[PDB]
Parts: structure tokens; C-alpha cells; sequence
């Protein structure tokens, strides 16, 4: 009686929701699709792959569309030997944990707050004086309550043996820059720092790229374990056509253009960290000093094979694809107040920004976007259009956590900040908002950074700003532009 | 030959799926949208913000729609001083870890199972006797196999120094109640306990509110670290209009109504836990006793700016929005059998329920919905409509884990139970089932709780029941109702 | 001036995106639906439920559709007693941690690499010699750099007391096979190993089945704690009709067919692990030896009640549902090169494969798909159609991580490999690609496994291959087929 | 010790070879066969009245 009465208890308001219902929950409807197949094919680079060099590949035409694209990287296992035991000790310098430049830079900021005879003190007494000076510095700069000295003395249990390892997220770090080219024109460009920021914000829970890029979430002991043997990494290249099947790049419609991936590789000296400064780093299998020719890479492409009728239709009329392109503003930072002039073009969906200390970069911690003592490097930021506040001054947590909560699949674990003009900037096919920067005379991101950011040992810290913008790729008569 | 043969190998069944295909995977189609912009604007409260008080804000009209809404809370850093060293030691009482009322309440239930001279025993002997009595209690009540005494002696390594910290998920706890008002009418009401339950069930992996609300997943050492300095929290207010862009609140269509947020704040005594009972809690920067006027809050609103044509269309005909409203049944528990009479109205989508021990509340652990000794407080529950079983008696795990698995984005880490009448209760725009409680003479949730729940030291434990219901918000002639 | 200028700054390209816009972000539209209700009903098996037996249930007709289906399993708490203290010590043998067959099998592979007097060595000296021989084995087989001996000596802190526990993910392990039958015909079949693989790949972040199936992510101490008391498990049965509301099984349209669930239960000896070989395992409450009749199970079904008009429409014309069926190829492995001949039928969406060592199975670690020493058991795999490479030789990481990244909601934590022909194999209603195996004369999965896989103590290791295929279920005149 | 892999089985089938004329006639028009199918009801018994 009650369940039937609920179906009868309808009024004029229910008519807007349920009158002439076009859907039922109790019967499945499905759509028929055209026939297609997927094939994954690995292809060698056209030029030699080496650390610090640029390499390119011309993408083969082994199907009708191009869908997924992965850079397959093979890194050798690492071993170490004392320089005294080596017949040829001359190698490039690597970052070493016995010379922690990041910790030395952090100590340099607290030196003015050390009370007593620091120079003559025992090692254990120096560690105590540094922890007390950190409390005095943080009280003076941040009105922070002092932490117990014992809580600041975190011994990272480092192993009592010699090692070397590939840096955190080495699969991204290796790709300093990649360019997707069609007919000799650059269609899009991606950077190591952008790839990491995109994975932090858009990386879905349970599908994080951890193993696929050599990322351990800053657990040095796991990087050491992984680095003792050969590593095979599959780094996704997040081009517009890899984001949705309807955006797959129509190879058949671009028949008269070569499709190329160009990759600028990281220098070998930046890719490795060692336990001690006096160690030589060896290729684990070959027992020779590690060299720039030990980088191996290939391109793994997923091709789509279409039925003849769909292939012929696509060849006759591929039309236009909405694309997202990436733009970059890279700036050196030498002051706590920084203004970035964002000379980006087109309808910008969103931008990302973050800072890297010089000391973190020099320590080989390339994706450590933290400030001094691991703090947030940004105090506040403001966004100006033509000297008018588009976003008034907001604290770092608003740009990092509130913007990520509103517009992104994930909140960043590092100090990555974002701002979206789009309601759904991760939707590759549905435009949901933008600001046209080609119609603004000035776009300025004004930053107030933490105290002493870009001073002394951190002179030439880096500001990264990346923007995502809409453009249109047109296919006509076997050409793409 | 094989791939072409697959495209030809079609029969009368494939016609229902692929005949006259209206979609291709090999060409992207996109829709054009109207022009809009988003702006985030922070606004002060119209009244003073203080602990234990009620404050309100009249929301400004700085755009055409209202989308996201965050309560920006600023909490001072905490320090502690001995009461003997303080010129004015008189402060409100705070929960203290040297007086663990929750542990004392748990011990009180096992006192009848302690064999031997408990009163005269050494401290280490009392801990042994309590662990043995816990085994005897659990064997007698639950037919549990005894755990090794050493496995029950979990020392939480508490630091050997003085501290105070803000309670777990303080950003939610501060909001005892918030009311969204339009034209003086309450449109919706949210509670601290509901906000936490909603984040447990609907909080997406990689987008949990942890840092944004001061939640550490019950790691006291992280709460201590965070509480030594100023904290800025961004608490999302999950109103119907924050759930989907098409539900954004049409400011232009409600021109003659004031839009107000009212917030009832938690008492300061409930917000802080200290290491010892004899400590005074100080504002870390000001070096004064912490007081009710040290709470700071503001409202951060995201406005939408529309193109004139869409703004004019929305002003002429905003029509009606489907809304979800929240209802609450709050009850004291003094017996293991509890019947809650759910006097909720309208088409209910779903309800949540959970229990809080008096001892957990008094210990300042406001979101600890566990029973005695951290067990599940519910043994079983039944749902009755007009004294007829709508859901027959089911064990706690069915209401907690099976209902969450079927209808929610996440399973709760705490003892939160749910039941959905909707197939997709997290879809804000598509009704997918409901029960109309305004047409039921009685709705009863009958609970069988664990033994001794609501007895002795847990007299006046709390039952929370929250329901989500459909209603319609109508916009006409510049008014909303 | 700027925001209005952006709305005016439109060209011929914007016309494809925004001309005649059929959607607005500033007004919600909703669809009305038909009236329905959901009811969860628990039902006993028609036959006795026992370990190692087959049991069936005839599903009741308590609503118009069948939606969710859970196997509700009740397992008793476990206790242990010494065999010498037991009046009837005769019980089935259980796996025991004092006789770790998996560790003994791993040691057997490194015996040829032990230098010195192993047989006469002290226990601590034998552990050192085994760790050194592991380095020599891994250097010889994999060109691995040696790990420090201290890093290989992981003591799992096992408790110094007697225990027994239910094996990891016992809720899946109990279901050796389940068959969904209609009118005496098997519509679909699921296996324990497939259920686990499906949860690894398709299990969403924050909705993992952990507690609902007794899974701890290989934390033996948590399995021990859980196994001391009665456990109630709710194992989801992932039939086609449980995946989407429009696929709910139309009970009213199948009126003349009995609907049955058949379940083949695991043997009791395979379900329990004990600390020591000389222990008897007891039912914790009854204080009797655990026996095959201590398994209890029931079926929890969610029924849908429809409004009379929708019920009558569905009875008159239920038509056809697209279904996914599961197929299995199970093979013994006795060599490092394995070819699996996949005699699957119909349009295959995707397949999963994985290996289980005999030693892992014999140790009671039924979902440990790792190789020797916890390594990846697959070096490479190739997929052939009619002796032509459909997928050329690819390394294990491509089949495990790249395929999961492209097509699945999650990456597997275990050595589960997949390959999809579908762009969205987790979409139950939209076909997005397949390969028709009923039109291929041969489908071969060629595997190169790790060295010594399937040799000596691992003779008769298992290869599992599962495929998902499209079929059509037809409803006509009260019959289903 | 006797184990689950000690079961051996094979299928012995009797084939009929037809003259070409009867084979061709059967291929062109096999029509319909009346068949007998088997159905099962399996039940547990715990009482003298079932």
C-alpha cells in the first residue's frame, strides 16, 4: 500500500522531473559502435639517444589513428667504487649526501641566530645549536612556538654502505623538454617540471605514475633498491590526442606531413645522487664508469585500425580538432617579491606555478618545490589583468589546496599552485571557461615569497609558470596545421 | 585479412549496437559554450567572530551566480606554560591527556573482570591486570579469543614535553551549525557531524579535505606540529549550488533577497587538547591566555560573471532548481536498545547515522564514533515504515560497508552507517530514487548497540541521524523561495 | 570592459563551439524518472553450506528486478591448542609458519650459490650464507648489484605466541567457483582468482573491498587480530546485472525460469594458516576442532520494486540485454617458456593473466602471484593470432602497468597482467572494441618467465588466463536464454 | 601418494560415414530432430515431510 501510494503521490512539481520519462533504470539500452582494433608498437629513435643531447623520432604510420604515446626509457643498474680503486677515476661530478647543499643552505639562514661558540663545538653540540637557532629564527620570522629539540633531530636512517641512485621521478626528470611536431611545425611542447605538476594535480588515486616514472614519494631507500638493477620506465606523454579517443591524431588525414617527437634529455650529472663525494658511479652489468651513451629510449605508440568505411570518411573529412597547447614562463628569483609577466597567448584554461630553490636543484632533488626548512615558499599571490586585480591577494593555501579541490582530480603533495578559468580544465572535449590572453595588454602574477627566498645560497632560485590554452588543429587535403 | 573479416562478420544482433552509428572514436566532436568568468572573493563577517558565539555574513553581489563557498578560518598557534608561572592562570578547562576520560571509561567496563589486588598493585601490574581483564571481558561478551597481553600494551609514543593542540578535523568541529538563508528563510542547514560524515562517504581518493580542515587521521604528533603556528583552513560548505555548475545560485534572479550565511561556532574549551591538566594555553604570537575572541573567520565565495545575453535570459527566467536539503534527528542514548523516530519530511534520498560515546566527546575526540575499546558501537539495525520492516535486521558491517560500496565514492574509516533509497545519491542533478517521508505516519530506525553502550560513564552518549531530501527552490520576479 | 570584450571577441572558429549553445552552466536542468524502490533481502542456501562442498540457492522473486548480489559469509573465530593437550588431535593439516614451504623453495634455487660449510653452520651463519648466495644468484641471473646483507635480513616481527588465522582475502578464496544459472543454463561463471584480479584492476580508490573480503594487504598481524573473533564478510558477485541499473536482471520477464546461484567452496585445509605445525585449530566459541560444517553463508540480494506501468511494460517487452561473460584457461607450468592456447569464444573485450608458484599456494598465500624471491614471474609476453603477432614481444611492466594505466580504474599491487581490445572495458553498457575469438583459428599467449620458474620445488605452478566476452541475453514470453 | 592428476580420460565417439548422395541430402535439409532433455531439482532434506 505504501510503495504504490508513493507512485500515486505526484504533483505539478514532479511533472518537470518524471513526466514523459525518456529513461528507465530497469532496462539497459546500449549503442552500437563501428569496428576498430588497438595495437601497441615500440619504435627506436631516428637519432642516437644520449644524456644531455637532443634526439628525435619520426613516428611510423602503422595504423589510421594515433592514441596513446609512452616514452620507454631503459636505465642501467648502478654500482659504486672508491675513486682510489678505479683505473680511470675521471667522471662527471654527481650530487652527494656527504655534501648536502640543501641542508647547508638551510643552516646558512639560521647562522645569525646561533648563540655561543659554534665554530669550536663538537658535532653533537653543533646539531643542538642549529636546532635551537632554528627555533629562534622561526620565532623571529613566523612567531612560531618552539619545537622540542629532540623532535627536530630526525635522523633519516641512511644505510652504512656505499650506494648511488637515480633521482626521484627520474622518468620525468630525463625529459627536460619534448616537442610534438607535424610537418616541421611544433604543435605542442611539454617540460619535465610541467609533467610532474600535471601528475600531482590530475593523477588519479590508484593510477599514480609511481613505478612507471621511478617515483618513490621521497623514500631514498626505495630509490637505492630500484637503482641496483636495470629499470624500464614507461613515461606517458600527455598530448591532446592521448586524453580522449575522439581526439586521437588522424594519421590518414595528415598523410603528407611527417609526425615527429623531439626530446631534449637531462644531463647525466643531474640524474644521479651518491652516498659520498669520492665514489665513482659504474654501470652495474658492464663494470665501466657511467657515461652519456648509457641512456636508452624508444617510443611506444598505440595505433588504431579502423574499418574501411570509417577510414575513408575520416580521410575525406577529418575537419578540426580542439587542442590544448602548453606555454611556459621561466624566471630566476633573487628577491622575496617577484612579479611574473605572463606573455601567454590564446584562450588560457588555467595556469600552474611553483618555485624551486637553487639548493634543492643542486642537491639533485629536482621536484622539491619547498621553501627554506621545507616550508611553503609562497606567502601570498595576486593576479592582475591590465593592472586591475582579477584575483586579489590570497594566501598560498588558497592557490594550492582550494584551487585543486575545485578543479582537479587530486591535491598536490608538493608546493604546486594552480588557478583555473575553466569549470572542468581536465575535460579535453568540453570547453568550460577561459581567459583570452591574446586580448590582454598585461597579465601579471605578483608573488610574496617567504623571508630570505632567493637570498645568499638560494640566489637564482627558479619560478615556473605553465599555462594550458585552447587552439584548433585543422586537417585538409592530407595536411595538418 | 582478419581485421577486415571482423568488420564483415556482423549479424542481426550487431544491428542493435552499430547500425546507423551516431558516434565515432576516430573524430572528436565538441560543443560551443557561452562566455563566462570565475572570480574568488574573500569577505569579512558582518558580526564579530568568536568561539561559542553565533556570527553571520550577508553575501555580497559581486557577480551573476554564486558557485563555490569556503569558510576561511584562521587559528592562532598554541603554546603552553605552567599555571604556577602565569600572572593570570584563570582560563576555561581543556581536555588533557593526563586525565584520559575515554581510557578511564573503557577501564570502568572491565573492572568487574579484574582478578586480584588491583587497588594496591604497582602501575605496571595494574596495566597487566587491565589487559587480562580486557581478555576476560571480551571472551565473556563476544566469545573473543584472548590477545597476547604484549599486543594490547600499545604505547602511543607521546613526546616527553609540554604541548597543546587543536582537535582532529578542527575546521569541521568549529562549525557546530551553519545555515544558508535567503530573504530571511533558512534554505538549508549543515552540522559539524554531518560535514565529517559527508567527507567520509563522498570524499574522493586524492581529494580528501585533510589539510583544508586540520585532519591528520588521528596522528596526535601531526596535530601538535600543526598547532605550534598559525593555521589557515578552507572548509568547503557543501550547499546544493556548490555541487554542479548548473545549480550555481542565481544572484541576479534573487535581486530583492539578502543572502546570508549564519554560523554557530564551537566553544573554545572543546577545540583544544593539552598534555597536562595544570597547563595554561597561550596564543603563540601574542603570549596571552587563549580566549574566545582569538577565532578569526571570513567567507571565500566564487562568483560567476556571465555574458549580457545569458545574464538577461537568467534574470527573465531563472525558473526552478532541484535542491537537496539536510534534516537532523539528534538523540541521547542510555541503553543498548535504541529506537529513533525519524520525523523527516519530503522525498528522502538517503540517511546517515552514527553514535558518539560521552567519554570520546569529553576527551575532545569529537569525530571518534567508535564503541567501547574502539569496537563497532552498532551490532545490528532495522528500518521500519508504519511498523513494517522496510529493511529487516542487518549487522553493522552491512549498513557501514555494503551501503557505502553500493552508493558512495568512499567507505568510511569511522563507524558511520548509511542507507540509500537513491541509485546515485551523489548525483546533484539526476533524481535516482527516494522515499517520501511526508507520506509515512512512522519511520523508525531500531538499533541494537554493543553491550553496556550508554551505561555508567557513557550515560548520555549521542545518536546522530541525518537525512538528505529533495525540495525545489523557485525564482520569480527577483525573489527566491 | 575586459570581460564584455571577451564575450565580443568571437570569430568563425568559436561558432563550431558556442553558436546555438544547447547548454548553460548558470541554470540546472533535470530529468523526471519513474517511481521505484530498493529492498535488500538476505536468503539462506537451498543446500547445506560446507567447506570443500558445492552448495546452491534458488533466488527468491521478492521484486521486479534483481540488482546487487552479495555472498554473506560468516566465519567463526579461531583459537589454537597444543596437540598433546587435545582429547581428539586428529584434524586436517593446515599450512604452518614453522614450515614455510615458500621460503624453503626460494632457498632451494640459491643452494648452488652457497659457498662453504652450509650443513654444519649455526642458524645465524646459515642466514648470512643464504643472503650472500642470494646476491650471487641475482648477480649471475639478473646482473643485479648486491644488496647489503643487513637489508635482506628483514625480520617480520612475528608474535611470540600461538595463533591461527584465515588466509588473506578469505572472502574471495572461499569462492573457488560461482555459477549464475537461469532455467538450468549457466549464464556466467566467476572464479576466486578472477574476483581478486577484477578487484586489483577495477577496484576504485576509497572503495577497495578490504574489510568486506577479509583482505589486509599482506599484514599477518591484522589477519591474526581479525581471526580471533567471528567475521562477517560481504563478497560482491560482479555479474553483468550488478554493474549498471539499466542491466538489472528482469525477474518479471523471466517468470518461467528458476534463477540459481551455485557455489563451489574452498577446502578448509586451504583456508587457515597456523604459527606451528603441532597446533590443533579450534572454533573459538564452541571449543571444538574446526570442521567443514563450520562454514556459514547466505545470499544478500537487492530487489527493485517498479511502478505498475513500468513493470507491465517490462513484462510485455524486456527485449535483449548486452552481457559480459567470463571464460577461463587454466594451465600447469613446468618450464620458463609457456604457450597458452586461448580457446575462448565470442567478441573478447580483454583478458587477464597471472601466475601462481606451487610454493605460494602450498604456503596458503593464494593471491601471491610473485615469482622467486618476490620478483616479477613474467619477463616478457607476446600475443599471436593465427601465428601472426597481434602484440609483439613486450616486457612484463607493459602488460601490468601500461595496460592498467590505459584501460583500468587501478594499477594492480600484485603481478596481474592485462590486455584490452576495448577503449573502456569497465563500461558495462557501451561497447568500445573487441576481438572475435570465434573467428580466429588460433589465439596464443606466449610467455617467457623468470629463470627456474616451474622447475624443482615449483613443478606444477599455475597459469591463469581469464577473458571477458560480449554475449546477448534474450527475454521472451517469460523465458530467458 | 594418489593425487588429483592421476585421473585419465578420453572420449570414444562412433562416427557414421554416408554415401555422397545421402550426405548432400542431409546437408541441404537436416530439418528438425525431436530431442529429450534432462532437468534437475536438487534439495536438502531435514524433516520427514518434504
Amino acid at each position: 500500500a505504501g510503495s504504490l501510494t508513493q507512485l500515486l503521490a505526484t504533483g505539478s512539481m514532479d511533472a518537470a522531473l518524471t513526466q514523459n520519462a525518456t529513461r528507465t533504470f530497469w532496462k539497459s539500452s546500449y549503442q552500437k559502435h563501428s569496428l576498430f582494433a588497438l595495437e601497441s608498437i615500440n619504435q627506436p629513435f631516428t637519432t642516437q639517444v644520449q644524456f644531455g643531447a637532443e634526439s628525435h623520432i619520426t613516428v611510423n604510420r602503422q595504423g589510421d589513428l594515433l592514441s596513446w604515446m609512452y616514452l620507454k626509457i631503459v636505465l642501467p643498474g648502478l654500482k659504486v667504487q672508491n675513486q682510489a680503486d678505479t683505473v680511470q677515476p675521471t667522471q662527471q661530478s654527481f650530487a652527494s649526501l656527504d655534501n648536502d647543499v640543501a641542508a647547508q643552505a638551510d643552516v646558512s639562514h639560521v647562522l645569525p641566530y646561533i648563540e655561543g661558540a659554534y665554530t669550536e663545538a663538537s658535532l653533537n653540540t653543533k646539531e643542538q645549536l642549529i636546532a635551537e637557532a632554528k627555533n629562534s629564527y622561526e620565532a623571529a620570522k613566523y612567531n612560531a612556538a618552539p619545537l622540542p629539540v629532540a623532535a627536530q633531530m630526525q635522523s633519516t636512517e641512511m644505510p652504512d654502505f656505499d650506494y648511488a641512485y637515480w633521482t626521484e621521478a627520474i622518468g620525468f626528470h630525463l625529459i627536460k623538454r619534448a616537442e610534438f611536431k607535424v610537418g616541421g611545425a611544433t604543435i605542442d611542447t611539454i617540460w619535465s617540471e610541467l609533467l610532474f605538476a600535471m601528475e600531482e594535480l590530475m593523477g588519479r588515486a590508484g593510477r599514480r605514475l609511481t613505478e612507471t616514472i621511478g617515483r618513490t614519494l621521497r623514500r631514498p631507500t626505495e630509490l637505492m633498491k630500484a637503482s641496483r638493477q636495470e629499470q624500464i620506465l614507461y613515461v606517458p606523454l600527455p598530448w591532446y590526442f592521448t586524453k580522449h579517443p575522439s581526439l586521437a591524431f588522424p594519421l590518414v588525414a595528415a598523410t603528407y606531413h611527417n609526425i615527429q617527437l623531439w626530446v631534449q634529455w637531462a644531463q647525466l650529472n643531474s640524474c644521479i645522487i651518491k652516498s659520498r663525494s669520492n665514489l665513482v658511479v659504474l654501470h652495474a652489468e658492464r663494470n665501466v664508469p657511467i657515461s652519456d651513451d648509457h641512456l636508452r629510449a624508444s617510443l611506444e605508440c598505440t595505433y588504431v585500425h579502423l574499418e574501411a568505411a570509417e577510414r575513408d570518411a575520416l580521410t575525406a573529412n577529418a575537419g578540426t580538432q580542439l587542442i590544448v597547447q602548453h606555454q611556459a614562463h621561466l624566471q630566476q628569483v633573487s628577491s622575496n617579491n617577484v612579479t611574473a609577466r605572463l606573455n601567454f597567448n590564446f584562450p588560457v584554461l588555467e595556469f600552474y606555478y611553483f618555485l624551486r630553490r637553487k639548493a634543492n636543484k643542486d642537491a639533485g632533488d629536482h621536484f622539491n618545490f619547498s621553501g627554506i626548512g621545507g616550508r611553503d615558499p609562497v606567502v601570498s599571490a595576486e593576479l592582475l589583468f591590465n593592472n586591475t586585480a582579477r584575483v586579489t591577494q590570497k594566501p598560498a593555501v588558497w592557490w594550492r589546496a582550494v584551487q585543486a579541490l575545485q578543479f582537479h582530480s587530486s591535491a598536490p603533495l608538493t608546493n604546486i599552485y594552480s588557478y583555473s578559468f575553466s569549470l572542468s580544465p581536465e575535460d579535453p572535449i568540453t570547453p568550460s571557461g577561459s581567459a583570452n590572453f591574446s586580448r590582454l595588454d598585461s597579465v601579471e602574477l605578483a608573488l610574496t615569497l617567504q623571508d630570505d627566498f632567493g637570498a645568499a645560497h638560494d640566489a637564482n632560485s627558479e619560478l615556473f609558470v605553465f599555462a594550458r590554452s585552447y587552439n584548433i588543429l585543422k586537417f585538409t587535403n592530407g595536411l595538418a596545421g
